[PDB]
């Protein structure tokens, strides 16, 4: 009333497992725009089958012209490369996709600043903390109306395999991971619960222990490389975590759910964009929470941010 | 597969919303049992109907027929009366329905006992952590069987009101009431979480305060008492709660919640039920999760379960 | 984004169920609005904490005021009277709450020309075909902007035996009654299917008889008056009904469901609301569907819309 | 309560859709196997962590063992291949995966029916209609316990493509194709229903013209030709028509849904699989639908299955 229009700038791995959450949950009608000729279409025309089964309403259409942008309610960006030529599996790293996506960033800010420049846009193109400052600056969208996907994703992960060890419903273990998505993410043991309650009170009854902990970290912080290796480029939690995002956005949730957003100040960082806790609803970010940081988180913090500027710079 | 068989126990305003509750989430058939003549076929026959809109495929029946326990793979009582003869709406008091509502508890017993002694049982009939216990005892199940509502739903009060101060989704509130399910409800300040960030935080940043803070935890212990003044004994919020943990029950979800349940030593306390989390799950009540309450958190809970403790005196 | 705006002007029975099931499926914020004190402000409490437990974040207010209305993006009318005073329950007729409604529609209709010109009407009170069309006169509302609630509800009933009988998904049957929601509504044999499949080839095959379709039709006429007599006058299926009809129109659903509607030439009447299948979309009415109803089923059709005539003669 | 185990025998592009589905509709537990190394474990890894954005508990996890079969409540069969050698993509036939494809139905069988005889089968591997009948013999399940993929996907399509042109909610649309999951799918015209009403309604009233259904006839027939040939063979939503049906069985949801089942005289048919609507719930194949068929409809069945048995002689 109407339905809003989401169009998903990138229609590989993620863009189709989006269109198919996009249909389940019936958001919005959906573009499944890609540079590849055809193959945009052809996924939109299967997905499109699922309105039936879903109950659904949603549009799912193809395609490769820009100009499909106007109209959009929400953009999300995952047009770009997953490796980089000539580098092994073992050795993928997400710094190296920084001079293959940089320029294509550019040019969708363009297309969003002449089509729809009112939208509420999701970076997810890597390295994703810097692409997402590049989105914002050439795109021209105000600092509430863009977010970088992370967070979601990192924490998704580490509140999973917590809950696999307590044997409790993985929604009720709850963390932080912030900074950066990449290897120096900040994972804040003090952040964790379950069930509200400090993993601390768990780990003081041997119900998971502090070693257990430090290697679901390492395991966490690894997790992409791991399913690299086995499989591919992660594409099915990117997808749902990204589509929680925009949920909160489209249906005035006020969620709280940790993105990639334009610092002033927090942490003592301004003029670049980090992770950290924000709350999405009708007005796009509608606060960014600060965590009270101790020094030495504060300084994990630092390490992460010092990569994304790193990158800027070679950006 | 087969449908699950939920018997209601009582078919009065909380037993309604149930069975509405349980049709939209397709959850398992549904008895409305209640010994009033011709009403719960009434509302039963109502109810059936809403399997078209929800589409699920449910049976609903009402019965004044104690028999038909047989077979339940979950029972719901709230039978019982709602305010003592001669009692305002000013002076109600849970405490007063001990002796409207114990025989009651025990009749029931002997028929679940009979009948379905393998059924997962929530009490939901007051005074709560009294007649919980009684029905343990009269029905002969396991204590990991057994359960009363309380802390979900007077947490989702609290949950709710602090969320509508700080402008974030309801559930991202995260809160601990603990002890007995009347006056002297423990509500635990240092358990409260919004995002899983400590609420502290937001009093350091002034987003909300101290005494906003008291004033929300009056309003949370004294929240049956305004329903009732303005209408009637709330209905709608503890049918949504007791299907929560019906759910989690019937789906296996092991959600963390906090209900009235038989303690061992948790808290100092055995030999009486009292109000914590605990795990939900495929078997029933699959952890007791006991609080590391400080030695004044302790002293309210106990406090809360000497209420408890002298009223199955009375019983 | 924003969320809709949803005006229950009657907070009585079907009011109640109606703001569950809206915390529910997170629809929009609500107004419980009632001329009664109190009452509102205390059901909207109750159905306010629902939202923790349903992961939503819809306010629920109660309200005595009729400037409430203004921002309104549905408004459901269910204000009115049950039954007549004097009558017995074995002698409730619609009919009688004529003159005892008449007066509240009008009332209703011009606050809503005042406040909410542009909201979507869905009229509940009875006898509804003559209300709906009242509160369109009174209101200013568009055509393609009212309706009343008839067909869905007293389909769900046919629908709901039947499959019953057939040990099918209850939403796998399909049934049109249309005319009038009243003793004189026309349940249309011929466009009953199973599966998509006509009613009577599950009659060729002895699955259900002619006979056992005839005894399901006698129930479906007089299953408000069957509730009437063992509880009360119905409210959780026409909840649920109204929430369908609601819920099409904002997610632009495009269901086509059975409802009244302005006729203007459609089965050869003018000038008058009559039960039909319409589609519900983000424009409303977005397409009154005429049966091809044979002579015999016409000349039901008539005799239905003259009872509508002749109590719109009478108000 | 316990989860179902929901094993997916095959994890290629319909197998990571349907635990992606699954794991949204928090429907059991799910095993992803596949002959290939670590794929499965990656895929499965990544799906796994969607059960926090989802609000699920469901395990999922890869193998390479055939053991991980014991203890299945479904199973799903998409493993094979889906173009044969040397074969453009403009000549896909279904038929030409016949001998591909035969040798691992017989395999998967034999592992059934040592691990698992008590599970409800699914099978999708093409050409389907032959597998499903071959892997019957081979399992050893009953003919109520063994389905095959089609109708539900065929008609998805037809049912999306003339939603598209009327404007209405694609699940009001109802149709159905029978016979053989091929290029001599029977598209049964007559069967055809928008919010139950006939088609040939909405044809007389020139709302969509007999030459237009036609299109829409050659349309759906070729869908998958046309997915092949601007993308891949489809998969999304194979995935959820099988989602659609497994749901039916594991919560007893008795739908109507078209599927390849043992024949025993339906339509002069026996000892052979072919689609018609069928009842799945918490039996299975609770009942075969045999439609009443005319005598040309019947013809076009005829040409279906003969498909069937000529490829039954060359497996
Ligand atoms: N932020 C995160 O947490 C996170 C998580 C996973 C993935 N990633 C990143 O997301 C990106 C996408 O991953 P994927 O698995 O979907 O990859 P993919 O290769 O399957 O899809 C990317 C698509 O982008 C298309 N493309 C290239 N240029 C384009 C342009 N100008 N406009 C539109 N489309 C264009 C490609 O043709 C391709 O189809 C990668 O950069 C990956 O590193 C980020
Ligand atoms: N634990 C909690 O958090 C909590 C919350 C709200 C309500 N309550 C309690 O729940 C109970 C029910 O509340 P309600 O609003 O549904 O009240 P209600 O009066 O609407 O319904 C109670 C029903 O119990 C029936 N009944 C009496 N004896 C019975 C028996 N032997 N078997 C079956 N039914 C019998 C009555 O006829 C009545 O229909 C009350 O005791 C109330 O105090 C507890
Ligand atoms: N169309 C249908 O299929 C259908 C189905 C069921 C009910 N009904 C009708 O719906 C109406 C409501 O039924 P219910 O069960 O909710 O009854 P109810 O008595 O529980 O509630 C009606 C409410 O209207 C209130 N009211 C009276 N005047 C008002 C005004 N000016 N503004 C706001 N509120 C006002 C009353 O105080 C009461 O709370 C009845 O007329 C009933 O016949 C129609
Ligand atoms: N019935 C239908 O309506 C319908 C619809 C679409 C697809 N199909 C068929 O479904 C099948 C699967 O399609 P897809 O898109 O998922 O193909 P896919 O190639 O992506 O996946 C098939 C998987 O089967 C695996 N496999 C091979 N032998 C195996 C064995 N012995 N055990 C377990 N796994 C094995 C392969 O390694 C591969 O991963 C194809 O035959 C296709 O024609 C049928
Ligand atoms: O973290 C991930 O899943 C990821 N996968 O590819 N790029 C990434 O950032
Ligand atoms: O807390 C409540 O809602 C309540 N209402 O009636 N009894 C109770 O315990
Ligand atoms: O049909 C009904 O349910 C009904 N109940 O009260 N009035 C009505 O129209
Ligand atoms: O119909 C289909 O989608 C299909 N795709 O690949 N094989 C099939 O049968």
């Amino acid at each position: 009333a109407p339905k809003a229009k989401i169009v998903l700038v990138g229609s590989g791995m993620i863009g189709g497992v989006m269109a198919t959450l996009i249909v389940q949950k019936n958001l919005g009608d959906v573009v499944l725009f890609d540079i590849v000729k055809n193959m945009p279409h052809g996924k939109a025309l299967d997905t499109s089958h699922t309105n039936v089964m879903a109950y659904s309403n949603c549009k799912v259409s193809g395609s490769n012209t820009y100009d499909d942008l106007a109209g959009a309610d929400v953009v999300i960006v995952t047009a770009g490369f997953t490796k980089a030529p000539g580098k092994s599996d073992k050795e993928w790293n997400r710094d190296d996709l920084l001079p293959l996506n940089n320029k294509i960033m550019i040019e969708i800010g363009g297309h969003i600043k002449k089509n729809c420049p009112n939208a509420f846009i999701i970076v997810v193109t890597n390295p994703v903390d810097v692409m997402v400052q590049l989105l914002h600056q050439h795109s021209g969208v105000p600092k509430n109306k863009i977010i970088g996907l992370g967070g979601v994703l990192d924490t998704s992960r580490l509140k999973y395999y917590i809950s696999q060890k307590l044997n409790v419903c993985p929604r009720d273990v709850n963390a932080h991971i912030v900074g950066a998505h990449g290897n120096k993410m900040v994972l804040l043991k003090r952040y964790i619960t379950v069930g509200g309650i400090p993993l601390q009170e768990f780990i003081n009854n041997k119900l998971i222990s502090d070693a257990e902990l430090e290697a679901i970290f390492d395991r966490t912080v690894n997790t992409a490389l791991e399913i690299v290796n086995l499989h591919a480029s992660p594409y099915v939690a990117p997808a749902a975590a990204i589509i929680e995002m925009a949920e909160s956005y489209l249906k005035d949730l006020k969620k709280v759910l940790i993105c990639s957003t334009l610092l002033e100040g927090q942490y003592g960082h301004s003029d670049i964009f980090g992770g950290t806790p924000v709350v999405l609803g009708a007005n796009g970010v509608e606060q960014v929470i600060e965590l009270q940081l101790n020094s030495e988180e504060k300084a994990k913090f630092d390490e992460a941010i010092a990569e994304t500027k790193r990158m800027k710079a070679l950006a």
